[PDB]
């Protein structure tokens, strides 16, 4: 059941903002790690001197890593007078942000047709103001609402290659790398208590439930009209023989945020091949893989989906799968993306659900849970 | 001449700490550029509830990368039971430092022979002192000193592998990745003012200034007895027609701090051409090459030390060279390491002054200074 209750109108994800203290070097590494290309920038040589920001992509994938200069730099502009490319950049706010919670997400940006509609409606209707509206040359309107903790939801709407001020990456600085990452699929929240987190954002952005089909949480799925853009919310589940990793992430966190961003692939098994190579020459890690029992029971539950050779080479990878009503997921998980564990990444790929493929196809693999745990003790035996 | 004035007995450098927001990405950026090792760690996982450090090594260089927790992870704690395995860290030091001066170097560490003695007769000599000397296990002494800004010069001495409380990197982990980096053979300061800077210097430590043989720079280098220890200080000379790279540092870093570290190379060739197929793909730019005419005009300078075949590698890689009385120095810089245009790195090997090899053999390259600008006029011509 899908209401179509959207309060305005919305398209699709845009980018991820990342809040750095050193934005250089986390984007290298992330740029190898994920194969993801260099595309554009705004730094002290396109004349901000207020923050380095530079993006990355990987088809309509965008990471953009931001982090401020020296405030001595700008003291003399006054905001008419800034050289930010985003002027909802403030150096404090970002110290803050990092100094309290590491590495992570500050804003996840969805593309509407009206940001500055998209803003008074949701401040209409409970949300909490982060950034006003600020058109930037006539072109682009970007505005801010706080999501969860220190996240905030951005709205970008284009009149009609960024954002004005940023400028495209120097063929030679820019190497064509790709691994088959093509968009982002989900971007889930960590909160402490999933109900007045859910009925704040399903309130401001009319987003509807995403219907479903022990492990240490509860959540929920928020989805706009089509179901392309999705936020999942999980709470934990105190009190278990194992501590939820939801609880400890709201710890080492400070706090609410931004847990897993989910990156859709259009081929997991030369995504994950390209990654697993480089984990240990400067890229990402995975979580250690199931046991072989898991893939010995792939049989039984996707076999109408998947040849042998697949499910071998689902193993070889470590590759996840699981299945609800109309599609298949496949599904992976890395180790945390900084220091603190709190931040990491997964790798999917949906099948079937074929109309364009439609958005959730197979779900968001919470069967994998009891899954894992099975082939777990299973194996054991 | 050579006084040989130590105050104290000092052997080599030991390591170079960074002070980051987040250890893992500057860590892992650094191991795929340099082709570095990750070898040791004291983290989450190693009972370390204060600070993340991770160690990377190539030959007898050490490069370790340390970032903050959230205090609140060891708030229970006091200095008399830390979880960290650096006595020195302080949580507020390091944000201070960070959000001042971004990414780069907070320790300049030497190994010495008693490291208690070594902080005594500093402090009795004139030094600032930083931390107290502190036994490790009953095995490791560790002390620091203000060198100049907010970094220290830390001594470190063994009774009889990192530090105790760092563990071995899991070899699965650990990709032996080596592009012939060797040792750390010099590490540079720049200040406001050179005379006080050597004074204080010179001062505590009894090294000696090193003999040498418009660029915006006035130097001198500092030494221990067997020159092997060498510690270069800048200033800006004001009033130029081009600004000083120096002033510019200054500026950004918000005042004095460690603005090169040069490393020597078993061999520069192979070290250039790995590095430089990393440029684009994570790892390190390096300046712009000088004109043809550089290398158009070394035959005349060094043709009695490199083939034309050496003189014309050194043209495909941007190789500069530079001779003093005893030896010859090839040398190369890369582009700020950071977001900021601060710290950086040079590539060196040196040829000549053979009795092993005696220290600064061949100098530091001041005067490719002018050779480079004689060479970029006349390459206009
Ligand atoms: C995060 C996640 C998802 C997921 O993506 C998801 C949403 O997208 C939306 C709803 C909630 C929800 O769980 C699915 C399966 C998972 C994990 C996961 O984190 N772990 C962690 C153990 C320690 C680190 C990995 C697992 O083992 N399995 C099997
Ligand atoms: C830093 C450096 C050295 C050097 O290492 C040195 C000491 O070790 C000790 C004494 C002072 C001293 O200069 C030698 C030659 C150099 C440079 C250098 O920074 N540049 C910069 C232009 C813009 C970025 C590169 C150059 O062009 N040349 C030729
Ligand atoms: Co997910
Ligand atoms: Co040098």
């Amino acid at each position: 059941k899908n209401p179509k209750s959207d309060k305005f109108k919305v398209k699709r994800f845009h980018h991820i903002e990342f809040w750095c203290g050193d934005a250089t070097n986390v984007a290298r590494r992330f740029s190898w790690g994920l194969g993801m290309r260099f595309s554009a920038k705004s730094d002290l040589s396109t004349g901000n001197m207020v923050h380095a920001s530079y993006l990355l992509t990987s088809g309509d994938l965008r990471f953009l890593f931001t982090a401020p200069y020296s405030p001595s730099l700008s003291a003399g502009e006054i905001k008419p007078t800034t050289t930010a490319s985003i002027p909802s950049f403030d150096h404090g706010s970002c110290r803050s942000f990092f100094s309290s919670h590491g590495l992570g997400v500050r804003a996840v940006a969805i593309e509407v047709e009206d940001a500055e509609s998209a803003f008074s409606i949701s401040v209409a209707n409970g949300a909490i103001p982060s950034s006003p509206p600020i058109v930037l040359n006539e072109a682009v309107t970007i505005a801010e609402v706080k999501l969860y903790g220190d996240v905030v939801l951005r709205y970008v709407s284009y009149k009609a290659e960024f954002l004005p001020g940023f400028e495209r990456v120097e063929d030679a600085s820019s190497f064509p790398l790709d691994y088959g990452i093509r968009r982002l699929d989900h971007a889930v929240g960590n909160v402490p208590e999933l109900g007045p987190a859910l009925t704040y954002v399903a309130g401001f952005t009319g987003f509807h439930q995403f219907a479903e089909f022990e492990s240490g949480l509860n959540s929920a799925v928020l989805a706009s009209n089509d179901e392309m853009v999705l936020l999942p919310i999980n709470e934990p589940v105190h009190g278990t023989k194992r501590k939820s990793q939801i609880q400890t992430y709201l710890e080492h966190n400070e706090g609410a945020g931004l847990q897993h961003l989910a990156l859709m692939s259009e081929d997991i098994f030369r995504t994950l091949r390209e990654m697993r190579k480089r984990s240990s020459i400067g890229g990402f890690d995975f979580m250690p893989s199931p046991p072989p029992t898991y893939y010995q029971n792939l049989k039984k539950r996707v076999g109408d989906v998947l040849s042998d050779d697949q499910i071998k080479e689902c193993e070889e990878l470590g590759i996840l799968v699981d299945r609800d009503d109309q599609g298949t997921l496949l599904q992976i998980f890395t180790k945390p993306l900084g220091d603190r564990p709190t931040i990491f990444i997964e790798i999917i790929q949906r099948v079937g659900c074929m109309m364009y493929q439609s958005g959730g196809c197979g779900g968001f693999g919470k069967g994998n849970f009891s899954e894992l745990f099975k082939s777990i003790e299973e194996y054991e035996k």
